């Protein structure tokens, strides 16, 4: 039913500072930004579909990148700071 | 046995291009780096062990992180270009 979701948005910049405000938005709607361009979701699949659509749309795709890892869910280790 | 584990690094300056340098290289001895600084290694625990502590090693805790988690392994989808 619920799946957790990795995201991983590889962005540089003046229009790269805004894509990644519009990005940490649509992935805030699903889950919370665990380090400045890492998003951690938890959805359904209605809403993985929407969230990858939006987020497709949103990232320049000659100078940016997006992973979107399915996790199905073990302890995640954080080390160091942040994020802002 | 084998492990596949995500490694995702927020780094942003001279130093933190010094410490991307060196984590990706770390890293390139049990994976490959899919995008500028995440990084999919394949490791048994032992592995796992010695990568952990030296990229703890190679960061700065004040204003870099790691996250690392361990997947057990569904495609991930890969949106837009590179990596460099």
């Amino acid at each position: 039913h619920m799946m957790l979701v990795l995201i991983t948005y590889d962005v540089q910049s003046m229009g790269g500072t805004k894509r990644l405000r519009k990005v940490a938005k649509a992935c805030q709607n699903y889950g919370q930004r665990v380090q400045n361009s890492v998003f951690e979701c938890i959805v359904d699949s209605t809403q993985l579909t929407s969230l990858k659509l939006e987020l497709t749309s949103l990232i320049d795709e000659e100078k940016d990148s997006l992973r979107i890892y399915r996790l199905g869910y073990t302890k995640v280790e954080h080390i160091g700071a942040k994020p802002s």
